[PDB]
C-alpha cells in the first residue's frame, strides 16, 4: 500500500578488492528527483532561426539555427562522473588506479510521491495519481547525452534535483555563406525547410513500453553490462623526438650546474644513423627517422558546412584548440551560493604531450640547403591567400597512416562517461566526448513523467490545451554504476605526479558558512606511461 | 498498510536470575522521540569565535573558539543511566549487586508517524513523507556521545523528547597566550585558520546506507555485543596508611572512651619492620613500606595546550578538585515545573579514598633531621615563583609505576554508560566519562532525518534556499540493553551503607501536585570492598 | 669450483595482492660490500675522555665520555628504510596503504672475492683466503642499530657500500657535577673506573659459531619471522578540544566569509555540560569533560644522570624538542657530489597534533575566579628557582593514567624499522627510534671479518703485533623482507594530503649532471585518522 517504503538510499563507493591487483568499485549513487509537469502534453515541432545575430557580418560562428522536436517528457540521466564519485573518492582512483574497464549499470526509480498544488497554497496528496516512466532498453529514440548541455543528475546527495526536458533534432535544410567585415553586400543566410526523405518523429508512446507507477511501486531497470576497451589513467610524455635510442654523448660535462651542457663529439654530416630526407647527408635530432608520428598537426579553427548548417570541425588533442571548456551551473560544480546566471567555466588542458605547437612547424623545399633562404621556406609567419592573420598551420593537416593518438581522458566532475558509437558503416577511431565508446548498444535512456490529472471540464473536441490539475512529483533514483580497476606498480625510481589537497585548494572541498558548496576539475591522467 | 502498528512500548525491566548468583538485568526504554525538519538542508562549516571575551585578560578558560559542520541529521543518544533505570530499579542494583557487565544493547523505531503544518494551523498527515534513518555500523562517522553536553533521550517514560541536532568538530588551529588582569599588553590571541592536512569532512549519505521508512515500516538494529570488563559497584577505602599488617600494641587501653588511646610500646627508633629510607632509623606509619601507592597527586587545575587552544587536564580520582560537576536541564532530571534556563546543578562526590589532600602534602631534604627546619621543607603555604597562590602542589606529579586506581564509579541518571575507546596506537588505562570502555567497536550511532518535502516551486539553480513544506515526525523509540550483574555476599559482621528512602530525600522520587518530576543523583558505590 | 657463480643481483619490490585488501609488500636489496683487513686482530677496551671541553663550565651536554670494546669484527646492518624501498615505492607504501605490518627478514652472502695487494700497486687473487661469517641468531651479543650513527648499508643500489667496524659499551662509572658559566670552580668531573660486578667482555669467536667462506661458497641466513604490532601510516589530528560533541549554535551565521562567525546562543554560567570542576559553574570548551587526554606535556631538554653520566631524558611526541633531527652522510642521503665533511641534516616535523605548546600552559589557583589576578595564576613567563629564562613548563610533567599517544612514525631514508624489546621486567610503551619492537627476538646480527693471511715470519712470543698480508674482501650482499599493508578507503569526502613530484622537489629525485644522487626525506603519516 502507501506507507511502505519501496527501495532503499545509497551513496556508497565500495571498493572490492581481487586476484592480480584488480579493484571492483561499485560506485552507489541515489538521488531524489523532482519533476513538474509539462508546458503541455503535446509534441512540438519547434524552429529557432537566430538570423538577428548572423544578419551581421563576421558572426557567423554564432549560428544557433535548429529545428527539435519538444517532448512532453524528462529524462533522467546520470552520465557524468560528478554523479557517482565524490572527490575522495576520484582521488583514490586516479592516484591508486592504472586502467579502469566499466563493468554493468542498473538504475531504480522508488518511492514515488505525488502531490497537487490547491488555492496562499495548500499541497495535498495524489495517491491516485500516477508517474510514468519508459526505459528505452532498444536505444529506438535518438541518443541525447545530457552531460553536453550540463543537465545530468546534481552532483550533491543532499541536494534535489531535476530531470532534464526531453528535446531532440528534427531535420533541417541551411545555408550560411561566410562574410567578414566590411564585405558590403549581403550574404545567403536562409532555412529552406525539412528534408522529405529524412523526416522522423519519435514519440515515446509509439516506441516504448511506460509504466504508470502510482506511489507504493518501483520500477527497475535491468543489469547493462558494457563491452568497452579500456581507459586508461596514465598518459604519454614521448614527443617524437624521445622515441627511440638517443645519441652516444662523446663529451660528457665533468662539473656540476645548468651551464655545463654536454656534447655530441661527431659533426652532424658524419653522424651515422637512419633518415628519410634521402638527399640529405645530416643526421640531426630533428631529421633521424622515428617509427611513427605522435599525434598529428590539424586545421584548427575550421568550418564545414553540410546541409545542416557549419560546425567547428573536431581536434583530438590540444597543445588553444582541442582542451574542451565545461561550463556549468550550481548543480554541477559552481558554489551553491553564487547569485547570477553567470556559470563557471574551466579549460581542461590535458597531461597529455600529443599535441601540436604550431608556432614551431615549417616546410620547406626538397633540396634543403639548410641555411634556408625566405623563398625556399614557409613559415607561421607567412600568410596564406594575402590575409596577414592566417598562416598554413590553419590550414595544414598530417593525419596519415604514421600517425598515433591517446584516448581522449576523463574530465571530473563534469564530463560524460559513456557513449554509443555511431551507425555508420565506418566508425571514427575516438569519441572526444566520452572516454568509453558503447561498441554495439548502449544503456536505455529513462524518460519519465506525471500522468495527466484532468479537469471535469474536458473536451477533447475543444481546440485549447486541457485544463490539468497542477501535480508535481518527488522521487528517489538509485544507480549502481561498477566499474574494473588494476592498481598500478612504481616501475620508476622516483616519485609520480599525484592529486593532493594543499594550502591553495583546501576549501574547495569544504562547505562555507551557509552550506555554499563546489566541486572543481581534478585531473584523471597523472602517472607517466612508457609509449615506446 | 498504513493503520497496522509495528512495534509495543515497552520500559518494564526484568531480572532475571541465573545459576551460580548472577542477574541478567534487561533494561527497556521506549520514547515517543519528536523530529522537526532541519533549519538547512545543506551542510554548513561554521566557525565560533568569542575574541570579545578572551581578549580581556585573565579569561583564558573561557575559551570557546572551535569550528564545527552543522549537519541536517539528528542522532538518538541512549548512552545514559537515566534512559534505562528508574530510581527504584537503580536502587535494586546498587544495594544487591557487586559488580555489573554489560552485554548487548539494540534498539528499534517503530510506528512513525508524518504530519505538515498549514497556516491559524490545521496538522495534516503526509502518508507519503518519509523519515529518514540512518545506522552507523561501522562507525566510520565520528563518535558524539551526547551525555557530555546532556542531549541523550529523555529520563521519563511518559514525556516524549527530542533528539540532538547532530555536529560534529572540523580542525583548526590556535593560540591563546595566557595573560593575568594587570598584563602591560596584549597577548596573541590569534585563530590560524585550518591545516589542510587535517580535513575530514563526513556526510552521512556518502557514508552509511539510509532507510526511507516512510509510516508503515520499521527499523531494527542488531543485538550489538560488548566484551567490556567489569564496572564493581563497591568502593574501596584503603589509602597507603591502611595496607598491611598494623602495629603491634603493648599498653591496650583499659577504660571505655576516645580519651583512652592505645599506645605502641617501644621507640620510634627502636621499632622493627621495612622502610624505604636508607639513612633513616625511624620507622613509623607515615615511612614504613607499603606495596604500592594507591592513587596520585597531579597537577590540579592545570591548563595545557595543543594546536587547538587550551584545555583542563584530566584527572583520574578527586578528594573539590577532579569530582566531576553535571548541569543538566528539565528533560534530564531537573524539576520540570521550574521556569528559568538556569540548569540544576550537582557535585558527585565519590565514596572510594584513592584521592589526595593537598594542603597536607610536604617534601622535605634527604638528609632528613627530624625537627625538620625552615629551610628544609618545602611545604604547600611556599610560594613557586613568588606567587602566593600556587604552592608546589600545584605544579606537582607523583605518577609512577606504583599508582593503583579504580575505574570511574558510575553516576546516576546523568553519566556515560560505555565510551568508544582510542584508535590511539597506545591507549590510555582509563577513561573519565564512561564505567565501560569499547575495547574494538561499539554501538553504531543512530541518525534520523525527515526527507525534503518540496514545494512545486523548486528550481536547484536558483541561489535561494529550497522551499520545503513545513514538516515534523514523531516516532517511537524502544531500546533494550541488557546487563549481567552478581550478586552481594555479607562478609562483614557490620552492616553496608545502602541507599534509603527517608524524610528529607522523600517527595524527589513522587511528582508534584501540578505533576512536576524530578530526579536527584544516587551514589553507585556503597558497599566497601577489600583493597588488600 | 672458483668460477661458477653463487647468487644473483635483486633490487626489485613485489607489490603482490592478497584477498580481502591486503597487499604483500616483498622488498629486495642489493649491494656490493667492501671490506679491508681490520686495523689490527686484537680486542681494545678504550675510554674516550673529553675532559678538555666539558672542563668549561657550562659544557655539560657536550659528555662524550664513555669506554667501549673496539672489536675487529665489521657488521652489516640493513635496518633502515632506504635500503629497501626508492621513492617511489614509499609514495605507493605512504599514498596507498593504511597499515603496514612486518613480516619476515632473510639475507645472503655470495660471491666472494679475496684480494692482496702489493707494492706502484699490484691487485692479486687471494684464492685460499677466506671471508670470516657469523649470524648471531641467539642474540647472545648487544644489540646496535648501526641508523642511530648512519652507518647502515647505503641507500643506492649501483654505488658499494663498506660495513661499520663494530664496538659495544663497556662499562664506567661517572659523575659530572652541572655548572653554568660563571661558577666560582671547577666542579666534580671525574671517571670513576669500572664496577667489576658489571664487567661484560664479549667475543664473537666464543659466542657464535664462525664460517669461512673462500670464494665458491654462500652463507644464507634463513627466514627470520616478526610478530611485531602494525605500524599506522595515518596521522591523528584530533587533540582534547576536538573530542565529542561540539556545543549547540544557536546563532548560525547568514552570510558568507571568514570575518562572519557563528556564536553559541546560551551565556556559560547558564550552559548544560559536564566539568571536572566541582566548585566552577562555568562550562567552556577549555573545562568540559573529555574522554580521556591526548598527548602530554614532559620537561623539554631536562638532562639527567645516571651512573655513567648525563642524558637526555627522551619525550614521546614533539610539537622543537622532541622531534627527531637526523645527520647523515653521502651512503645516506647526501649530495654524493659534494665536497666537504658536513653532514646533511633535516628535522623530521612530524604531521601528528599528539605535541604540545608550552607557551600556552597556565595553572591557577583551586578556586578559579575568572579574571584571574597575579598572585592565583602561574604563566609560562614567570621564573621558577628566580631564574629568568627556565618556568615551569621546562619542570612539568602531565604523564597520567590518561594519555593516549601514538607510535612514532616512520622516517624515510634514515629511520630504523625494527628495534629489540628491553630484557627489563617491566618493558617501555614505546620506542623514539623504530615504529616497529620485536617482542621477544629480533633478527640476528650479522658479523663480518677477513681472516688472518699472516706472513711467514710470525711468532706469537713477539713483542709487536703481527704481520699480515694485506688483504681485502668484496662481497655481494642480498636480503629480502616482507610487509603486509592494509590498502586505504576514501571515507571523507575531501581528498586527502599526499606525496607529490611538483616543481619544488623536481630535480631532487632524479641524477644530476656528473651523476650526483640524493635521497630527500619524505612523511610517512599522510592521511589522516579518527580517534573519537
Amino acid at each position: 500500500g502507501v506507507g511502505i517504503s519501496t527501495g532503499t538510499f545509497n551513496n556508497q563507493t565500495e571498493f572490492k578488492f581481487l586476484e592480480n591487483g584488480w579493484v571492483e568499485i561499485t560506485a552507489n549513487s541515489s538521488r531524489l528527483v523532482h519533476l513538474n509537469m509539462p508546458e503541455s502534453e503535446n509534441y512540438r515541432r519547434v524552429v529557432v532561426n537566430n538570423m538577428d545575430k548572423t544578419a551581421v557580418n563576421g558572426n557567423m560562428a554564432l549560428d544557433d539555427i535548429h529545428a527539435q522536436i519538444v517532448t512532453p517528457w524528462s529524462l533522467v540521466d546520470a552520465n557524468a562522473w560528478g554523479v557517482w564519485f565524490n572527490p575522495g573518492d576520484w582521488q583514490l582512483i586516479v592516484n591508486t588506479m592504472s586502467e579502469l574497464h566499466l563493468v554493468s549499470f542498473e538504475q531504480e526509480i522508488f518511492n514515488v510521491v505525488l502531490k497537487t498544488v490547491s488555492e496562499t497554497k495548500v499541497y495535498n496528496n495524489d495517491l491516485t495519481a500516477s508517474l510514468m516512466v519508459a526505459l528505452d532498453s532498444n536505444n529506438t529514440m535518438p541518443f541525447t547525452p545530457a552531460a553536453m548541455r550540463s543537465e545530468t543528475l546534481g552532483f550533491y546527495p543532499w541536494k534535489p534535483t531535476i530531470p532534464t526536458p526531453w528535446r531532440y533534432y528534427f531535420q533541417w535544410d541551411r545555408t550560411l555563406i561566410p562574410s567578414h567585415t566590411g564585405t558590403s553586400g549581403t550574404p545567403t543566410n536562409i532555412y529552406h525547410g525539412t528534408d522529405p526523405d529524412d523526416v522522423q518523429f519519435y514519440t515515446i508512446e509509439n516506441s516504448v513500453p511506460v509504466h504508470l507507477l502510482r506511489t507504493g511501486d518501483e520500477f527497475a531497470t535491468g543489469t547493462f553490462f558494457f563491452d568497452c576497451k579500456p581507459c586508461r589513467l596514465t598518459h604519454t610524455w614521448q614527443t617524437n623526438r624521445a622515441l627511440g635510442l638517443p645519441p652516444f654523448l662523446n663529451s660528457l660535462p665533468q662539473s656540476e650546474g645548468a651551464t655545463n651542457f654536454g656534447d655530441i663529439g661527431v659533426q652532424q654530416d658524419k653522424r651515422r644513423g637512419v633518415t628519410q630526407m634521402g638527399n640529405t647527408n645530416y643526421i640531426t635530432e630533428a631529421t633521424i627517422m622515428r617509427p611513427a608520428e605522435v599525434g598529428y598537426s590539424a586545421p584548427y579553427y575550421s568550418f564545414e558546412a553540410s546541409t545542416q548548417g557549419p560546425f567547428k570541425t573536431p581536434i583530438a588533442a590540444g597543445r588553444a584548440d582541442g582542451n574542451p571548456r565545461y561550463a556549468f551551473g550550481r548543480q554541477h560544480g559552481q558554489k551553491t551560493t553564487t547569485t547570477g546566471e553567470t556559470p563557471e567555466r574551466f579549460t581542461y588542458i590535458a597531461h597529455q604531450d600529443t599535441g601540436r605547437y604550431p608556432e614551431g612547424d615549417w616546410i620547406q623545399n626538397i633540396n634543403f640547403n639548410l641555411p634556408v633562404t625566405n623563398d625556399n621556406v614557409l613559415l607561421p609567419t607567412d600568410p596564406i591567400g594575402g590575409k596577414t592573420g592566417i598562416n598554413y598551420t590553419n590550414i595544414f593537416n598530417t593525419y596519415g597512416p604514421l600517425t598515433a593518438l591517446n584516448n581522449v581522458p576523463p574530465v571530473y566532475p563534469n564530463g560524460q562517461i559513456w557513449d554509443k558509437e555511431f551507425d555508420t558503416d565506418l566508425k571514427p577511431r575516438l569519441h572526444v566526448n566520452a572516454p568509453f565508446v558503447c561498441q554495439n548498444n548502449c544503456p536505455g535512456q529513462l524518460f519519465v513523467k506525471v500522468a495527466p490529472n484532468l479537469t471535469n471540464e474536458y473536451d477533447p473536441d475543444a481546440s485549447a490545451n486541457m485544463s490539468r490539475i497542477v501535480t508535481y512529483s518527488d522521487f528517489w533514483w538509485k544507480g549502481k554504476l561498477v566499474f574494473k580497476a588494476k592498481l598500478r606498480a612504481s616501475h620508476t625510481w622516483n616519485p609520480i605526479q599525484q592529486m593532493s589537497i594543499n594550502v591553495d585548494n583546501q576549501f574547495n572541498y569544504v562547505p562555507s558558512n551557509i552550506g555554499g558548496m563546489k566541486i572543481v576539475y581534478e585531473k584523471s591522467q597523472l602517472a607517466p606511461r612508457k609509449l615506446y
